[PDB]
DNA sequence: AGCCGTAG
DNA sequence: GTACCTACGGCT
DNA sequence: AGCCGTAG
DNA sequence: GTACCTACGGCT
């Protein structure tokens, strides 16, 4: 018997029994779906405790960081049991802990936060069975003149669709299934039907068979050893689909939640597919942005639409997310090819941060169109998006190497990617060459791009010092690649020098970097500065202006500030990218010849498509011709005709025609009648076959092929490529 | 000479110049044109001080409100004089004090809140002319190859247009001008040439003639005196349209911008329209659904994208207030006839929010599709939408009286309103008698409508005690209506009384109500209760239990409840609604009237349409038959024809036709030529000249329109009525 | 501990 | 992931 | 001093 | 209108 919330948490929705044994507590990912717990539960024996997000992972933390997290705070006073040495199980509220996460690998992700802070601080709760995961649906199967169904599994929706349909039930199999992401989307109703109610619900009771075995697990996964985690990951992720209360080991329960999340993390969210060099998001956004027609020939649309329209259609995630990318994309100092084209405040290269998309404007950039060109015509796998109402494309056709081009970073599971962007006609010019040397090995190719491509070409220009971290980088996939800012020697009237930084290295805060100087200055850690002066303006751009003393000699200074500031730094290389659904550290020959192999892909079947439309067209047009020959006959026939079928039939039989055919002469406007329009019908069949016998030379000739994506590529570099901005010194 | 900073407020971006003479402090609306403002600015002169929107009104708050508001304290330390009695006008640090607010009438309110602030706390910095208005472009011409041009007036922007085609430059009649509604849509460098560059800026100098005269608007206009205010209002809101540095008197400056604010508010945002009892955003997200395809026939979409698409292509607001109204059209005990399908967490009656528009599903419900019928036939005006891009409805057909049916609640500037919920069916009864009686007088027709529409009806079920207040909003359009909860008397097994709170009164939050309780007993102002607890659930709904004490009587309890809780309340009814672009407090009778004025509106709209349409019809069937009667002739001619001009021609002549009918038949397709086809063709003409025919009758008789009125919402009613959930008790 | 870039 | 601040009016 | 609903 | 909290990794 313990007092129940009429100095507990104030998010909390306690239960009114005071038992024990009786009470469970729901720990609910978001205050959302705290709302519809809330609502749905028998609030007899039913608490609900809403979190904020990603809970503070409690094995990297130190502990005193640990106990002044809000949520960590609210979950000990929640179940007053204390923690390590004060901790006393007789004083449990609730004997049931139903952990009820979104069911997505973020959810999973907070599970197995929660999982490991119940292990490391209240490990006496996982012993005694007081630790249960709840499992909500994930599918709502929606029937018409029939109640919905509810799905746990993908199996189980795929069963009960096939199950439905045999039994006769209609649903609709584009909008029929709804794929629950967050419990907000459940009503409260639902929430208990499913979820919550003791007699049709399923709890996972978390069990600890071996302590010792458990411990190292979470220090692996939890812990701050990457490299320990990354191997844990690699080995075991590859046979992890196969590896009422239910009970279900912590061990295992952590290892395939906790590897659900890295895969997805790594494969669809954090780093780059290599043939078109975009991360799942800017995929998303860039072809939401395609299929609305916010394309560089129209105008510039609200900011909101496109992030609604991405988030609602695809991307099941965040808006905030969604729209970060959006102005990133749109930022000439972040992307040295930007993707779109951005009109009112994107933010500045300082703490400006970007208006709200409600006051922002975005379309798609010319370039943008290249990577998207042809989308159409096959080019590229389509596959059902989340919920399966509309389709996605895997990949885009990216008619430029946007991946060298614009770079790509990334923080994964385990690893990052950090690939910096380049000069597109020293990449053209490499492409030119693997395409000649189609046959070319490993070694020739290596050298002969490496010789084409000098370096990095950051959209903030600045300096490269040396070629050693470039050639490693281009080598293994690792380099790290000095970058320095460029400082110009002014004397004044008076006689006194000042030193004037116009260009900084990538990535570098304009405003952070002046405060560093001022901070320097002041613990006297940079000597012989007088004076530090902000003269930037959009007019003249990055001009920061520094004073010397009389006594202190330039260089010197500019040696200083290259050592204690960010006016030098160095970007470290990871050409880490998806290959085949596979995370791979690439050598520049490598991504030079994944990204040719991609585009003769593309030209393969957009010549195949254009073949199968062609013939197609083909097709109709012979039934045309031969209709128009024996126009007189046609025409009697049809008019002799009762209906529109017995036309068809008669067509079919008098011309030697397929269905196909007989339809099109039927659905032929009397316009075409005319002499004009009829001697077009036998030009446009003879162009046709021109354009036919052309698409099979293509198929059947590689070089042809190699040609097409050469003179193509050509076409792009001459309308849309630019000069060099980062300078290569020794 | 005064220091500049490398204590003042943090978000100050200031000027690198010590001499106040030269130094200018722009006060920036929001952080998004802050940033904006800061990148474009020259940063030796101008400084930038963005605020938090709606700066407090000082002239109606308390001391403690005004000291502790971030925003003003920013704006005394940024100024650095002091105010009042320590105000020292030489320690002034920007002798130009710009107020640059976004182009609407929010950012007008915002000018007249800070001119209060610099005219109650600061008056000699108005005396000495440091205060001026930025003066902002309004439109942007963008053109194709050609720099985009700015427009401060409509009669410049159409000017600059005409000029632009003349000289041979290329626009985009979809979205070629953009109307800035938010400073944040300007990127630095348009800012810069436009607003903030002293060579080409506009300032409006605030000038002060009579400061007796100021001080007196001030209190009219900021001050407490509601009465005042909305009489000021009335009587220069009619004629306030007609009342490089420009001077501007700070009376007119306040008169303008103030009745500028408030009758936007009145007009266009607060207040329903008597005819459709719409506030604009409701009619906008609902418009944007239905031309979104969100109907109830589909599946839900996600709340973002109804909220994003609303926002783009209309209200050109905040997503927060969008999302907000959507929700509230959602919650049926809010409406009682939700405009909006949910599915997911809208919130509940008490203190649990709605779920993120990220999580949330919404459709148009059946009844809202009625309040759009034939939306498309024009029924009802269109007028441009805010930038002109794409026309809006100025109100809906409303085939529902949902003004009447739904209620409105609103607080505008010198006024609010509060109407009711009520009957559908008796509301229909009200109509039916006004359509036959359309002669009656207003009298006549008062106590007619009285007698049908029995009182308010809310969602919430509950009590109406007496009949007064109901008759004397009915009357006069101002009542007191008693509204109270159901309370059971339950006795339990062990001999104890407990009351049983099952419904209760419109708009009290349920969780506040059972806190009140809790703090009356604590208080000792609730004697008798023993036990209070919330036994609700999905299952049972609202079941409050208040246990009472073995020596307390139930019926005191239930009185000290009424006296001393929401369990009795009052609601005040305020029938004020937009008539012809006038707020208006009206009587139920002319309620009714308006409503049924523009239901005849509406059908004779429609049957004008459809009359016009069937006569375009008739005119191309009439075509296609003399085609079909001279069919071989006709052929002959079009296979003679060389081109499809010539046979048009041809055609016009050989069958006495117009270009029309000529092209028609051009477009006529071979299947036509079949028999059956060809007699439907004949079936079609006579049944549309039957139309044709009915319609025009129609369109004679006024009686038969009434009956068409009366007999579609009978339709309506027959679907969608339901039953009365509000008791009305003597 | 504090910087980046998609996530809660 | 979450939580306040304001203008407006009319009751408490 | 605080409730409500479209606005910053 | 605005401002923090967190996971993830790899440099500082
Ligand atoms: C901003 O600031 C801030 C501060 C603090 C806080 N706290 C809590 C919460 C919050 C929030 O609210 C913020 C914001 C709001 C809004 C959101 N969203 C927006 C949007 C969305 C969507 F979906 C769309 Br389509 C749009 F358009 C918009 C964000 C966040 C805060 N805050």
């Amino acid at each position: 018997a313990l007092v129940r919330r009429k100095g507990l948490p104030g998010k909390l929705a306690d239960c009114r029994s005071t038992d024990p044994r009786k009470s469970e507590l729901y720990v609910v990912e978001g205050d959302s779906a705290g709302g519809s717990a809330k609502s749905g539960r028998d609030s007899m024996f039913q608490a609900i405790l809403p979190l904020r997000g990603k809970i503070i992972n409690v094995e990297k933390a130190r502990i005193d960081r640990v106990l002044k997290n809000t949520e960590v705070q609210a979950i000990i006073t929640a179940l007053g049991t204390g923690i390590h040495d004060e901790f006393d199980i007789g004083k449990l509220r609730y004997h049931k802990i139903v952990l009820m996460a979104d069911a997505d690998v973020d959810g999973q992700h907070i599970s197995t936060l929660l999982l490991t802070l119940l292990f490391r601080f209240m490990r006496p709760l996982i012993e005694n069975g007081h630790v249960f995961l709840a499992q909500p649906p994930l599918y709502k199967l929606k029937w018409q003149r029939s109640d919905p169904e509810f799905a746990y599994s993908d199996r189980e929706r795929d069963g009960l669709l096939e199950a439905g349909l045999k039994a006769g039930k209609k649903i609709n199999k584009e909008d029929g299934i709804q794929r629950y992401k967050g419990l907000g989307e459940m009503d409260a109703k639902e929430l208990w039907e499913t979820t919550m109610d003791p007699s049709v619900r399923v709890l996972r009771q978390v069990t600890l068979d071996d302590a010792a075995a458990a411990d190292e697990l979470f220090s692996i996964l939890m812990g701050e050893d990457v490299d320990a985690r990354r191997s844990f990951i690699t080995r075991n992720a590859k046979d992890v689909r196969f590896l009422r209360i239910e009970p279900v080991d912590i061990e295992q329960e952590m290892q395939r939640s906790y590897i659900d999340y890295a895969m997805s993390v790594i494969v669809g969210r954090a780093l780059p597919e290599v043939r078109d060099g975009l991360k799942p998001v800017h995929r998303r956004v860039l072809y939401a942005m395609f299929d609305s027609g916010f394309r560089p020939d129209r105008s510039h649309a609200k900011s909101a639409r496109s992030v609604a329209e991405t988030m609602g259609n695809y991307h099941p995630h965040g808006d905030a997310s969604i729209y970060d990318s959006l102005v990133r994309m749109a930022q000439p100092w972040s992307l040295r090819y930007p993707l779109v084209d951005g009109q009112g405040n994107f933010g500045s290269p300082g703490n400006d941060p970007p208006a709200a998309m409600r006051y922002t404007e975005a379309r798609l950039t010319p370039l943008a169109m290249e990577m998207l060109r042809e989308i159409d015509e096959e080019t590229v796998d389509f596959i059902p998006n989340y919920d399966g109402r509309v389709q996605e494309p895997t990949v885009l056709p990216s008619r430029f190497p946007n991946l060298l081009a614009n770079g790509s970073g990334g923080i994964a599971v385990g690893m990052a990617t950090n690939i910096p962007p380049h000069n597109l006609r020293e990449l053209a010019d490499a492409v030119f060459w693997a395409l000649e040397n189609h046959d070319a090995d490993e070694e020739e190719t290596l050298a002969a791009v490496m010789g084409r491509v000098k370096g990095p070409d950051f959209p903030t220009a600045g300096l490269i010092v040396g070629s050693q971290g470039t050639a490693d980088a281009y080598k293994t996939g690792r380099g790290s690649i000095r970058m320095r800012g460029v400082v110009e020697v002014e004397e004044d009237s008076r006689g006194r020098t000042s030193l004037v930084i116009t260009e900084l290295p990538y990535q570098v805060n304009h405003d952070n970097f002046i405060t560093s100087i001022a901070e320097q200055v002041r613990d006297g850690k940079l000597a012989g500065i007088s004076n530090i002066e902000d003269q930037s303006s959009d007019r003249v751009g990055l001009r920061i202006v520094i004073e010397i003393k009389r006594d202190a000699v330039a260089k010197v200074v500019i040696n200083n500030l290259y050592k204690h500031t960010q006016l030098q730094t160095s970007f470290g290389a990871n050409m880490l990218a998806i290959v085949d659904g596979v995370p791979r550290t690439l050598r520049l020959d490598q991504l030079i010849r994944y990204y040719v192999d991609h585009q003769l892909d593309v030209i393969v079947r957009r010549t195949t498509y254009r073949l199968r439309k062609a013939n197609e067209r083909a097709h109709i047009l012979r039934g045309l011709v031969k209709a128009l020959d024996a126009l007189d006959e046609v025409i009697a026939l049809i008019r002799a005709s009762e209906t529109v079928d017995i036309a068809r039939a008669g067509l079919i039989e008098l011309l030697d025609i397929d269905e196909i055919q007989a339809q099109a002469i039927l659905d032929m406007q009397l316009r075409r009648l005319a002499a004009l329009e009829r001697q077009r019908i036998i030009d446009d069949l003879a162009k046709i076959e021109a354009e036919i016998a052309d698409l099979e030379d293509i198929l059947a000739k590689p070089e042809r092929q190699r040609g097409i994506v050469r003179d193509e590529l050509a076409e792009i570099v001459d309308r849309h490529g630019d000069d060099r901005r980062t300078r290569i010194i020794a």
